[PDB]
DNA sequence: ATTATGACGCT
DNA sequence: AGCGTCAT
């Protein structure tokens, strides 16, 4: 009852760029705007691999993780922009730099957690308290929420999507008690007003559109964000959770899309998030462990406590290349040449990072895959990173991996390497 | 031959 | 530390 926490203490948003690498390429090349188009890396094998797809192209069934030759079968007029290649490998610098543009704008409104190259969580609790005082018990006009959906509404006693959006928004606003400054529903609504302003700023200042979710925690904000993509934002209230979760496949919730989520389904014989409410906390802990069980018990009631971490910058800087099929590295000189290529890109990115962000990486992680294994990594080894020098780093990497060579002859490499990976970690202020 | 990343958990 | 899981 009165002592039952409801997880309504925070306002959290998740902002996610729409079709992000495609938008980056469309800004650069106006010929690609408002077209079925996709971003592809490499080209020789099956036309290259698609890694981002415009919404126009998605209408034809084009997806990421699709080969371009196959995408062209669904969409003959599909336009393609290629990822830059430098030192023999895909180079994602243009997209990392575009990401920084967006992250810096978001950071003006609140402290953010960089969750991926194109999305960030925002803890808006304090900003909402501030705006609430400015409002002075003035109602929130629908005009302040021009791209906002209220999940679950409209209900009860219609043809158009925009019309339905407004219907729901009006029901929501009509029901708001604005004179309670601690009403969670009101707090979320003010949060949504701020996120409209944030999203407007991102589009004005970069040209990029995005979607967003507003709720009381990260998992609900993430889920909310996806409900109305692209170029829209969605408010998921605490009250909307029972209906939302009653038909929500467990795999849709962040962290449950893999083996754990499959085990929840199998072990408990359920399909939807809402069905979890019928188990005790101890029951869930018994199957999924203490931490997961407690997390699931709260999460299925819309409650989660994971904080928005104040972290705008990536904690690691890495460089990776696959050498599939027949291109696998079977000679020592091959291995050394590619380690150098990776190390040269790494040095470039590290030197820029040190200048921009006043920090230095202190640990180099070297990872390889050997033909045969279908684990992503076959072996991971760390060594000290004491200087930002590509030849030193590539020589050090070679030293820590050279023992994996089963070949009795040392010019040859067996089994051939199907992946190399260099990663700089353990930053210290500088 | 679903590539190139990046964070966090376990032991 | 090195490995695994999950994610974009
Ligand atoms: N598996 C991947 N491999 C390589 N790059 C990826 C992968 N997934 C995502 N990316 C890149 C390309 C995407 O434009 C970008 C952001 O990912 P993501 O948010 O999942 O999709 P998206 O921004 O392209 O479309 P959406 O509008 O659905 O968010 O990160
Ligand atoms: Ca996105
Ligand atoms: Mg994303």
């Amino acid at each position: 009852g009165p002592h039952m926490a409801t997880g309504q203490d925070r306002v959290v948003a998740l902002v996610d760029m729409d079709c992000f690498f495609v938008q980056v390429e469309q800004r650069q090349n106006p010929h690609l705007r408002n077209k079925p188009c996709a971003v592809v890396q490499y080209k020789s094998w099956k036309g290259g691999g698609i890694i981002a797809v415009s919404y126009e192209a998605r209408a034809f069934g084009v997806t990421a993780s699709m080969w371009a030759d196959d995408a062209k079968k669904l969409c003959p007029d599909l336009l393609l922009a290629q990822v830059r290649e430098s030192r023999g490998k895909a180079n994602l610098t243009k997209y990392r730099e575009a990401s920084v543009e967006v992250m810096e704008i978001m950071s003006r409104f609140a402290v953010i957690e960089r969750a991926s190259i194109d999305e960030a969580y925002v803890d808006l609790t304090s900003a909402v308290q501030e705006r609430l005082q400015k409002l002075q018990g003035q109602p929130i006009s629908a005009d302040l929420l021009p791209s906002t959906y209220i999940e679950g509404l409209p209900q009860g006693p219609t043809v158009q999507k925009e019309g339905m959006r407004k219907q729901g928004l009006f029901q929501w606003l009509d029901s708001l008690q604005i004179d309670n400054l601690t009403s969670p529903d009101l707090q979320l609504t003010v949060g949504a007003v701020i996120v409209e302003e944030m999203r407007a700023a991102i589009e004005r200042e970069t040209g990029f559109q995005c979607s967003a979710g507003i709720s009381h925690n990260k998992v609900l904000a993430k889920l909310a964000c996806g409900l109305n993509k692209p170029n829209r934002q969605t408010l998921v209230s605490h009250g909307s959770v029972p209906q939302l979760f009653s038909q929500m496949p467990i795999r849709k919730i962040r962290s449950l899309g893999g083996k754990l989520g499959a085990s929840v389904i199998e072990i408990l014989g359920i399909e939807y998030m809402g069905e979890l409410t019928q188990f005790t906390e101890s029951q869930l802990q018994s199957h999924f462990g203490e931490k997961n069980g407690s997390w699931l018990y709260a999460m299925c009631r819309g409650i989660e406590h994971d904080p928005v971490k104040p972290r705008q910058l990536p904690k690691t800087i890495g460089c990776s290349k696959n050498f599939p099929g027949k291109t696998a590295l079977a000679t020592r000189e091959q291995v050394q040449w590619w380690l150098l290529q990776l190390a040269q890109e790494l040095e470039e990115r590290l030197t820029k990072d040190r200048n921009d962000n006043d920090r230095v990486a202190t640990q180099l992680v070297v990872s390889i895959r050997v033909q045969g294994d279908k684990r992503l990594s076959s072996l991971r080894r760390c060594c000290a990173l004491t200087r930002y020098d590509a030849h030193k780093m590539s020589h050090d990497a070679f030293t820590v991996i050279k023992n994996c060579n089963t070949s009795g002859i040392q010019t040859e490499w067996s089994p051939p390497l199907t992946m190399l990976f260099l990663c700089a970690t353990k930053f210290s202020a500088s």
